[PDB]
């Protein structure tokens, strides 16, 4: 029986910059909280990227290529500090940053709220061939009230916390594993919430 | 249903001690909390459990640690945690658990023809103090859940529903240490004053 992709005995993961912690797993379908991933300089420069990509990529301006407004503007330009985060993120995850999409940066305010939904791509979807097959998600900021990633179908929630992340995988044989990684956020009650994500496809992707 | 555990946010805020709530079970309810005890406080918990038995050997002048200004100031940041008061609780109890070494998944809760069934066990705090290399996770075989030991953190759960079938998914066990070793100190809480 294949096992999961994710292949890591103990409660460290070492990676060539950094020691990640296991914290808690539910078993199956696998979801990891990891302690340690980010530094809380990185936490800060990853907003920071995201804020001054999108200040310079407006109307008029040179670069303002059609679809990041529809919806790719969320994907950090490639630089040191993205390479060597993918770099560690691909340790942990078990999966080539080839297989990567990079690092995607949102935020959450206050009262706003999205659908739970499933991160992989529905069958005969333009990304159904090479489909998405894990994620992390990781806290780039302390949420003061609210903010929990919440996994409704398991009852399990994740709270925020600056440096942390939650990894989970949804390639199953067993589709209603998959489905059983429904997730969204809770909202925002006090604070703001920041996150990058890492979304990792079956095959190369770039 | 309202849980004994009553906390809103991503915090608690002690008197003397910030807790994170790192994720939660949501029913039976099961957190995982960050920075219950400094570092310091775990090496002095292991300590004392150690002191006290290099006094009870035979000629001289059990897991349960005596009363005194660690303890107590312990019991009182567990009690702000767990919102029942530090004299329900049965005290620190300090275990340690060496490689290959494995109990029985259980109740923590007593049966109802026990001694105790009838100021039984309500909740449960678990403490890592230490490290450990590999294994020694907390397993809730029902629920299908872990917990990793991280020093300084703590798995907190309750079974003191009405709905009984809820209590007996608090099975738990830990996972046998398979590289070093594991040491825990435990708060379990009684439904009235133990102490």
């Amino acid at each position: 029986k294949e096992q999961t992709i994710f292949d890591h005995k103990g409660n460290v993961i070492k990676t060539e910059d950094r020691e990640i912690q296991i914290i808690s797993k539910f078993e199956e379908p696998l979801i990891v909280v990891l302690g340690n991933v980010l530094s809380d300089e990185e936490c800060d420069e990853l907003i920071e990227l995201s804020k001054s990509k999108l200040a310079r990529s407006k109307v008029g301006s040179s670069r303002d290529v059609n679809d990041i407004r529809t919806s790719s503007g969320a994907f950090l330009d490639d630089n040191e500090l993205t390479a060597k985060i993918e770099k560690r993120i691909s340790s942990i995850m078990n999966v080539p940053a080839s297989h990567g999409e990079g690092l995607h940066i949102l935020n959450y305010e206050v009262d706003q709220q999205y659908k739970a939904h499933y991160d992989y791509f529905a069958e005969h979807s333009r990304s159904a061939a090479n489909n998405r097959i894990s994620t992390l998600v990781m806290y780039l900021n302390d949420v003061e009230e609210g903010g929990e990633t919440f996994f409704p179908k398991l009852n399990l929630s994740v709270h925020p916390r600056k440096g942390m992340a939650v990894y989970f995988e949804y390639f199953y044989q067993d589709q209603s594993l998959n489905e059983l990684t429904l997730h969204g956020g809770a909202p925002v009650t006090k604070g703001e919430k920041w996150i990058a994500t890492q979304w990792v496809r079956r095959g190369t992707y770039k």
